[PDB]
């Protein structure tokens, strides 16, 4: 059932990363693809949709591909009528089986429109407790208007407040060594992300952002969000 939590060995160190650790700020400092009561008008791979959705802000984009974890989801979502929120790309983003107006890609990040909203049409709260070695330092609380929202759309969240009230990811680097946001869900499930990018000279967008393909979803009512970091070397 539950995923282990992580051995010691295993996190991403920031030490042994020597690329620009600003390309992972972008990704979650105020970024991010929204939208509402869309459905999917095409695809590219068997397990991908496509979707007209234009950039609001920065307007560089009117069409969006996002990859899921298999043909199966790929073919469940096809015909629904979806909502869409999560991190995306353009390095290395792709189209046409042929040669197939900006085009952006992401990964998951999709929940079905109806029956998903609270009834009296409030936002629900989620509390996100953050520890730095070890130690329980700040929680605040992030927003979502889904009941089921993607484990993607609050790690962002989770994410873009970090960046800004404890500096998570600069230019450089960042001030933490190791870091994995931990969910935990009311039927005792638990799941984490490495929050940090794997080692070497070149970070890799879209083959990090490839850990959201599985779509997963949780309670956003009574879902619990654990972030723990380290600065344990210095
Ligand atoms: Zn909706």
């Amino acid at each position: 059932e539950s995923q282990p939590d992580p051995t010691p060995d295993e996190l991403h160190k920031s030490s042994e990363f020597t690329g620009t650790m600003g390309n992972m700020k972008y990704l979650y400092d105020d970024h991010y693809v929204s939208a509402t009561k869309v459905m999917s008008v095409d695809k590219f791979l068997a397990h991908d949709l496509i979707y007209n959705i234009s950039d609001k802000k920065l307007k560089n984009y009117d069409k969006v591909k996002t990859e899921l974890l298999n043909e199966d989801l790929a073919k469940k979502y096809k015909d629904e009528v979806v909502d869409v929120y999560g991190s995306n790309y353009y390095v290395n983003c792709y189209f046409s089986s042929k040669d197939n107006g900006g085009k952006t890609c992401m990964y998951g990040g999709i929940t079905k429109h109806e029956g998903n909203h609270f009834d009296n049409g409030n936002l629900q709260n989620v509390l996100i407790r953050v520890y730095e070695n070890k130690r329980n330092t700040i929680s605040f609380e992030v927003q979502t208007d889904k009941k089921s929202v993607t484990a993607q759309e609050l790690d962002i969240k989770a994410r873009n407040f970090l960046i800004n009230k404890k500096n998570l990811y600069e230019f450089n680097s960042s001030p933490y060594e190791t870091g994995y946001i931990k969910f935990i869900e009311n039927n005792g499930n638990t799941f984490w992300y490495d929050m940090m990018p794997a080692p070497g000279d070149k970070f890799d967008q879209s083959k990090y952002l490839m850990m959201y393909n599985d779509n997963k979803t949780v309670d956003s009512k009574s879902v619990k969000i654990e972030v723990h970091l380290t600065t344990k070397n210095g």
